[PDB]
């Protein structure tokens, strides 16, 4: 049976790790040959989930073409967020919930994206469509993904489908989703032993907005001041990235997960576009984004319109 | 509120009927959809529409003047779509082509399956939503599958397509083989067609790496009838190659009885057809044994050859 690799985006989050694991499980339970893998380091939030449900981290890879011919993408599509040698392999399927850009195939494929709050919400449907029992631990990881992406059902990307899936997955996993999820989210918001290099990369994604090359990085925190007091050090590593990668904009989005508000730190030639996007005045490279917590819903589309 | 649902430029039976079907499903679910088309209805589609007593969808050139959001069926690439696609939101795509030249600013419902017909996906979606398919609509959907599968003979045809057609022909009340052979024959009637119509009725533009390509297909029961018209075909094809700055125009003339096609290749990259299919062009043509499907047997090998 031909082996495939299943993985999500660089700088993996809980949905990208757990959805890779769950989809590989669903493929293997159906008699196929899948290995879930990851493209970077496991963050504290994901590690809490993996540890709680006694699951291993997926194997770390840098490339796929040395290993297999065919891959499945979960939780992303854009080339520049994917494995570095993505053009050397065939993308067989994509299960996702981001916007689509920078994605092309030579041949028809199974592309399944729904505008829902979490990729694992789609995978939940797929288990059922295929009449495969979701094991307790798998359900736990899928629930983790949903709580992560929805910030415990508070993010505006969260839909009724995500809430229903989480309800099913929590009963199967044997946990209280509120209690568990609060602890899980807090594990990811622990910024104590985090360097600024880590802060600006742990949840970084690159985009091309029109002709403009952009990186948007997000940080979950229980206290914006703890991050903001590192501003000079953050500006230094972000500046290095802006130069190195020839970005028109690096936007760091520092999210208060308790208040659902974010502080923007914008660096690069196109910083003033953030002002247009959000109707704010940047003062010393920062501004308050009231209510903004979702990159896919509240940052990418308005920043696209502003940049163009 | 209002949305428009349509398929590609140079509409085929799947593009017309799937737009009709999905609008019906949306409206039965209480939404507000109208199926539209981006060009002339071909003789095969017209057979289907006439047989199941259904009108042709309204022809449109633009969408942004009418609605804010659209749904694409049976295509995704920008240059295959409505003139002003950049001005509207793509809310959903239901499709079975390769993906290229397609970007959205926000998440969407993107649903592609590598099956033989878009209508096979829609059949599934009616069931998922517990909505009955009306007899006429089932016939249009059946027509789409027969059209795209060349009566289940094309290598794009899967067990799912066959199962959908079986259910649909039963709902519609027709013998699928009998009706299908007649429908297909109506599309292969090249008796009143100009050469301009031959190279355009089932034409699609692609970007193959850095190369600008147009691939047109025609159904025939007699390749010699079309090959008789080579000089005239080369005249109109060359015009297009110049006007659109194409690296290649590939005309695929398909014997639907024998499942073989004749290629007519014009353009600076004509020799890449020779690499793609391991054939030699003699007077711009070569027999492509077994080749009937653009999405599966043409676009991928031609992409490889050209890069
Ligand atoms: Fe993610
Ligand atoms: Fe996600
Ligand atoms: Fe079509
Ligand atoms: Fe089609
Ligand atoms: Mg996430
Ligand atoms: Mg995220
Ligand atoms: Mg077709
Ligand atoms: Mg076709």
């Amino acid at each position: 049976m031909e082996k495939i690799l299943i993985f999500g985006h660089q700088n993996p989050d809980t949905d990208t790790i757990c959805s890779a694991i769950a989809y590989a499980d669903l493929k293997n339970k159906l008699g196929f040959n899948a290995e879930p893998v990851r493209l970077g380091q496991v963050n504290g939030e994901t590690q809490y989930a993996l540890d709680y449900f006694k699951q291993e981290s997926p194997r770390l890879v840098e490339t796929a073409a040395n290993e297999v011919n065919g891959v499945i993408l979960v939780d992303h599509n854009e080339r520049q967020q994917s494995i570095k040698d993505i053009e050397e392999v065939q993308v067989l399927e994509v299960i996702d919930h981001q916007r689509i850009a920078n994605f092309e195939t030579a041949e028809p494929l199974y592309y399944r994206a729904e505008p829902v709050g979490c990729t694992a919400t789609i995978l939940n449907k797929m288990y059922k469509e295929n009449n495969v029992k979701i094991e307790k631990e798998i359900a736990g990881l899928m629930l983790s993904a949903i709580i992560s992406d929805s910030l415990l059902f508070k993010s505006p990307t969260c839909t009724d489908q995500d809430v229903a899936a989480a309800k099913e997955l929590a009963e199967i996993a044997g946990v209280d989703a509120e209690e568990y999820g609060l602890n899980m989210l807090k594990a990811g918001a622990d910024l104590s032993k985090k360097t600024v290099e880590e802060l600006i990369s742990l949840d970084a994604k690159e985009f091309t907005l029109g002709s403009k090359k952009v990186e948007i990085a997000q940080v979950n925190t229980v206290d914006i001041e703890d991050v903001k007091k590192r501003q000079a050090e953050l500006e230094a590593v972000i500046s290095k990235v802006v130069a190195e990668k020839n970005l028109d904009l690096f936007l760091l989005v520092i999210t208060d997960i308790l208040e659902n508000d974010s502080l923007a730190l914008a660096i690069g030639n196109e910083a003033a576009k953030v002002e247009k996007a959000f109707n704010v005045t940047l003062e010393n490279n920062t501004a308050l984004l009231k209510g903004v917590v979702s990159r896919k819903k509240q940052v990418v589309p308005v920043l696209t319109d502003a940049m163009a």
